[PDB]
């Protein structure tokens, strides 16, 4: 395809790929929180046990 | 621009601005959770220390 009609097809790929990446990052932040809580518990057990 | 062709340009701005705002709010909810956990720990230390 040529430049006016490429910028339509490309924008569709950018939108989808950007959405996919945002989904990934959000999920990682939520999972990170769970791991942090586990690490905090492990650190407490290290101190107290 | 005139009304049929403004509703195309505007919709693009609405989509982007709405996405930006949703991103902000999601990040605030995740950060809020971290602060809450810290506050819960501080409250525990207040009681026990």
């Amino acid at each position: 395809l040529c430049p006016p009609e490429a910028e339509v097809q490309i924008d569709r790929l950018i939108t989808g790929r950007l959405q996919s990446l945002q989904t990934y990052v959000t999920q990682q932040l939520i999972r990170a929180a769970e791991i942090r809580a586990s690490a905090n518990l492990a650190a407490t057990k290290m101190s107290e046990c």
